[PDB]
RNA sequence: UUAAUAUUUUUAUUUUU
RNA sequence: UUAAUAUUUUUAUUUUU
């Protein structure tokens, strides 16, 4: 690349599939200024869709983030180790956290995969697909690698403190109630497909600060 | 970070007197202001512009806020208007004139122009973020989960007059900034 | 003294519209650049797309304007969908727009396969100092006015064209990041 | 480039309200103010000198433009006065005492002495140049047409009295420029 | 010429006629700050007086001036390259922009020219010779060359820009519409005479700066 | 790459399409030896193969190339600035002319592609795709990109002066009166799919000098 | 860290290295 | 760029090199 100019017509080929690998990763642990320090990135969720519908599930950004122990439960998404972690600890605060799309399927499948925070639990929750896109989203075609999706929240200087607690029973709490457990809660929406298809996985790319020691469960 | 600014002046209340006894509303802080869809509700002001704005938005902090008394009434009109912001929604609303205007209060004769009352808030560096909702369902809940929605609430005292008349309106100045896109399909 | 009556800044990022193509032949769309941005009221309409949001908070005041804009293409197709897509913006809203995806695609047009993601194009708009001060108004009233009067009240217009398929599909979603100046409060009650 | 440079203060408007209801006319901003040779004028108000002027030529453009209450009524008069700016024509006009006063808007109580009302409008480097022309023809046109012929229009609300009165007068203080001399044969 | 007083009485001669050549000129097309530049000078309007009365004719300054396609038009003046080279874009700007009166008979011919700019076109149009030249017009006798006269414009800094538009759909403009097209017009007042004579041609000294590509008219 | 020899036996991939992106380009306007020179290429063509049969399209090389104003025309293609900037011209000679196919299908396509350039008008124009093929002209698959055809013709020192038409008028001139006005025509032949699909689009890239000011159309 | 724009009991927005 | 005059939520006017 340099500087002359010319008309720009960029040209490229494209892919058949978009591969990714994910091989042994280390998390890493690290004491702070009083706090627990823990970076790491696991897969928190898996998007198979239905030929039904389209889909939409709802992850709760929490650290014990599993799949609430009810039966007909209204949240998605596990991250294990984040969660043992966190489960040793009572407050919490976030310095780095973003979502990324890791495709599973050809660049054939169609649809759209679209990714949305949503600040506060008491948001009228979307139903559309097209309503959910509407802004403040990531949306990309199922088959697309390589795109993540950054929830806007004040990670600068010292963030509020937030309390831990487990999934289940955060589950069950109201609303208004849900704030003070949670930065928020993280909407994922993919298009129906022709037939059964995990169309990819949802990575959760992450930086945790916690304190407070806790016993058991 | 999302942050969409906001710095306006709406008149969100207007305050006539009966003439049965004193009368003490509340206008609660609250971006989507309106007056509760129940029926006989508690919560009194409306302020439409913030609101169809603030209806756009999931969380606000403010920045600025005061409230101004435009008297409609002439110098010959007894009592007094009184104006006091409460921090705290589970703080034992005054059921009087006198009580009301104890103290951290405006208070002045109706007829008097020009005054103004600015609540203790901060504004400084970064305020808590607040999320706002209706105004009928805030109405509807607990005093606890009140707080999360507002920074506190406008408690509006007013003297009986001899005869039904408008004493004057409620102006609030501002600056309120919001942000998380909600859906207005 | 002079209440304030200043201009409230907003910025943000929004999709528009979905562009769906017919067999029928290709497709070529119209979305005025207006704050309150929404299709017109009438029956068989010249102009397409929707901005909710951006609406909403226009509906709240009479004056707006621009200071950033741009228009990215969101593919929802496969890899596999033929022909291409087309963005051309024209501020003049009294040149005839043209009849074939062909001529759309001039010196000042966007061109890419439907599939293709990533891709964005930003219209040539003055927003140094301070541009025109533009009237909002409403999708349906604006579409009802004569191309003269619609310059008073719109930037201009961003034409999207799309090659037809051998069968109904949707090729993409149009998002469009902006950055609107507005002033004038409104009655909303 | 031909400008010519005229700064005044006149008083364009007298406020009597009716005891039917409230009052709500609006002036619009040009420089050949004067009220509608019409049956059922839409517009209000009339400024002699200014237009005389203006008549002179074709094109102007504002430099400062203020609006001022003078009262003509006794401390005793209840009620308000609305005083507001709309820089479009193409905006809905209230018809609410309560509607008008919502926003961007100077209230105060009838008595009230010295208070002045700025609209909003660029007086900076060099705004958009409007062709003037007479009040009659103007309020002729379209509102999409209005906009090259002014600035917008200040709507003013007044309560209603008890008994047909002149609640009092509405000074602008100002200063335009204006080229392109016309025919006063 | 000195410095040192007399009583200064000037002494000169008089042609019988101001003769003028227009040789071939070639217009200068350039790019500009994203703009597109032509600065030229071509003959605009042929003033040929009646006997029976004064005549009183007027252009509209705009990019494709031509003569409206309608029976018994309302406007003068061709300016043929201005206008095909315009009718390729949809937004023009002027930056210099002049006419000049070329004078084409014996400094016999009597009366007087007149030229002015009228900034609105919603302005009272004279229908007077006496009336037109009151003001803000070169006024001069028909056989005198070399006079020029410049509308008051803006063209410092960056003008307001105005939409390009074809002559009769132009003409067909309401007033309070004509002004997003066009600058003003120009008013030529030229006296009757003894008999049918062409006084002289307006030549269209200018400076034009045009963007947005347009196809076929 | 280097010299040793070995065996040479080239390893590649291959893309399920390629991607081509055409950007806003701007036009290259100029002043030569009294001609008047432009640069550029713009799209003059769009290929919609349908399934009842092959499709053999004609575009006829003038400088004001339009679809003729008619019914059942036979010229294909339209070069709209080109066309503007020439229609302002009487006279034009071509320097630098190429044509190239802009595929806008998957590698999946079959059959081909195939641009032919004719000198004389008053040439046996082929039926077939396999006729038209035969010789001097470019054959490829519809997905390929990158591929350019230049028609033979001279543009050192002085090329033969043409004259500039208007697309309708030239449509009506008879074969042997076409000549003066064209360097020849491109004949697009494509192969019929499965399924009503847009194969491609035809960029034009040029060079042309005009000359010999004209009025309007 | 710098440039632009908007508000002023305050910060928010866009871009550049 | 300079000199004069007029207005102040602003610029406009005339002259000189
Ligand atoms: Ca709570
Ligand atoms: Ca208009
Ligand atoms: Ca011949």
């Amino acid at each position: 690349r340099r500087r002359a100019r010319g008309k720009s017509v960029e040209r490229g080929s494209t892919p058949l599939q978009y591969v990714t690998t994910l091989g042994p990763s280390r998390p890493r642990m690290g004491q702070g200024q009083g706090w627990q320090k823990l970076s790491h990135e696991e897969i928190i969720l898996q998007v198979n869709s239905s030929t039904a519908a389209d889909t939409i599930q709802t992850i709760p950004i929490i650290p014990r983030l599993s799949v609430p122990a009810g039966d007909k439960p209204i949240y998605s998404g596990s991250a294990p180790h984040l969660r043992t972690i966190g489960s040793a600890f009572a407050i919490h605060r976030w310095r780095a956290l973003s979502f990324e799309w890791i495709p599973s399927c050809p660049t054939t499948t169609p649809g759209n995969l679209v990714l949305r925070f949503y600040p506060n639990y008491s948001t009228e929750t979307p139903k559309t697909l097209t309503d959910l896109m509407d802004s403040e989203s990531l949306v990309l075609v199922p088959s697309l690698s390589g795109k993540t999706y950054r929830p806007k929240i004040e990670t600068r200087g010292n963030p509020p403190e937030l309390r831990n607690i487990d999934a289940t029973a955060f589950s069950a709490l109201s609303d208004e109630d849900k704030g003070d457990y949670s930065v928020g809660r993280l909407v994922v929406g993919s298009s129906k497909q022709a037939v059964v298809i995990q169309l990819g996985l949802l990575r959760m790319r992450y930086s945790a600060e916690m304190r407070g020691a806790t016993s058991i469960s």
